[PDB]
């Protein structure tokens, strides 16, 4: 006869990589701006002074 | 009155090449690849390790 693995021998192997859901992030980051005219407007001055 | 060869003296010539047939491979290998983007996703950590 012909030799076979055991049932419970039969190795299965794990891949440490793993793969990710694509997002749609909007595309809002090209209006941003510190501009006048800025679709979006930025306003980064509470991270130097004080306030909420 | 007219000589003409022998019936097994007429001489018949052989090509030693050969015609293959077509065959559509479907375009399925450009894109096979291993990058995140790719449509058809190859892996190679069975031909190191053991399992099927």
């Amino acid at each position: 006869a012909d030799t076979t693995p055991a049932t419970g021998l039969v190795v299965q192997q794990w891949e440490d990589k793993f793969f990710q859901e694509y997002l749609h992030d909007g595309g809002f980051k090209a209006l941003m701006g510190t501009d006048e005219n800025a679709v979006i407007q930025v306003k980064e001055d509470l991270s130097k002074k004080a306030g909420d």
